[PDB]
């Protein structure tokens, strides 16, 4: 189990002003630290945030969080379940800011909600330094879904924070799972008139304004004012990053298909095949990646994350090979992208 710590700086809050926090399981003697960002979509105006507060309140508030959580998948401390980093110091950071981990805005007389995702990450890192992180050799910032996008948006800022605080020996790296999206044409189209009909580019453009969202500096300087939404798309922000980042992405991610309005005749067959080909293309120059040809919403904190393989290599193995590469390697690959063109053409896909 990982134990809850609410942030000592209570000005760093979830959406409703309750303190943010993190769950921690220390591993004495290990100098590896895994900080995992939870996912769970986002909200981008008062009305859709209000709805989320009614039925997804744990994603907007710490008031009902449990005292402990069980670490699973890459957060498991059992080598049987986590061949990669079972002995690491484990940190699960709940997603309670609804801002893809990008926000820097407090609740105030002008703001019904606080959007502090970027500040939550910084505050967790700061408070962990007093709990052993100061001795770390590697800090892996990992995350799934909106948390995977959050890794891309925040890994270089964590690296900069530690450098400025006087810890240049901690190697900051990113692991972005299921957060690599395409700003593509939908299979069926709707103008952004309400929440359902609004495509992610427009929802994110509105969200950045509502959240006071921040993006990595080099990407911000490329796209400039009004266009920072571009930095939420992996293939555009990744080339701007300095920290090593390993990208895990299903070629047919269920969230991508959902925003594309895909719920099989020739038109849809071609659409799906083109989506997989486009995703594969965006990963061509990503040297550390794992992209199986599966239709899935499954994530790296699931207990059976060890089962899927690309070209005969599992993700825990690929991550271990990545660790070795950061000290090509005979029999220890790090670039694993399926080439077959249809979901479940890989037999190891999740059932
Ligand atoms: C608390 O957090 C806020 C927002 O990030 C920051 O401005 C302030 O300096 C922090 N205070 C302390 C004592 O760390
Ligand atoms: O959490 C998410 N899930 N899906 C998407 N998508 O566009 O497919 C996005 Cl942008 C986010 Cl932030």
């Amino acid at each position: 189990d990982l134990r809850l710590h609410l942030l000592l700086n209570t000005s760093v809050t979830c959406n409703d002003g309750s303190p943010a926090g993190y769950y921690l399981k220390e591993s004495r003697g290990s100098r590896r630290w895994l900080l995992f960002l939870e996912g769970g979509w986002y909200c981008f105006n008062r009305e859709n945030c209000d709805s989320r507060y009614d039925t997804m309140r744990r994603l907007m508030s710490s008031r009902d969080w449990p005292r402990t959580r069980t670490g699973t998948g890459i957060l498991s401390s059992q080598p049987e379940e986590n061949p990669y980093w079972w002995n690491a110091n484990m940190v699960f950071i709940p997603y309670c800011s609804s801002d893809v981990w990008s926000g820097a805005s407090s609740k105030s007389e002008k703001n019904e909600y606080a959007f502090m995702g970027a500040l939550i990450i910084q505050e967790v890192v700061r408070e962990l330094l007093g709990r052993g992180l100061s001795g770390a050799k590697v800090l892996l910032l990992a995350g799934s879904s909106a948390g995977g996008t959050g890794v891309l948006l925040n890994v270089d800022r964590v690296a900069e924070q530690l450098e400025k605080l006087g810890y240049p020996a901690i190697q900051v790296r990113g692991l972005a799972d299921s957060g690599w999206f395409l700003d593509n044409k939908q299979y069926r189209h709707t103008d952004c008139v309400d929440t359902i009909t609004c495509a992610p580019t427009e929802a994110i453009r509105r969200g950045i304004r509502y959240w006071n969202g921040v993006v990595p500096e080099r990407c911000r300087r490329q796209f400039q004012e009004g266009e920072e939404w571009n930095c939420f798309f992996g293939y555009k922000v990744y080339p701007t990053l300095r920290s090593p980042v390993f990208v895990v992405q299903w070629l047919f991610d269920e969230a991508q298909l959902t925003v594309d309005n895909v719920h099989v005749q020739e038109g849809l067959r071609l659409y799906i095949q083109n989506l997989g080909r486009e995703l594969r293309h965006t990963l061509k120059d990503v040297p550390a990646s794992f992209a199986p040809a599966c239709l899935s919403h499954e994530i790296i904190i699931r207990s059976h994350w060890t089962d899927v393989q690309v070209k005969g290599t599992s993700l825990p193995r690929a991550l271990h090979c990545w660790d070795r590469s950061l000290h090509p390697l005979k029999g220890c690959p790090v670039h694993l992208v399926d080439s077959c063109p249809w979901p479940h053409c890989n037999p190891s896909c999740p059932t």
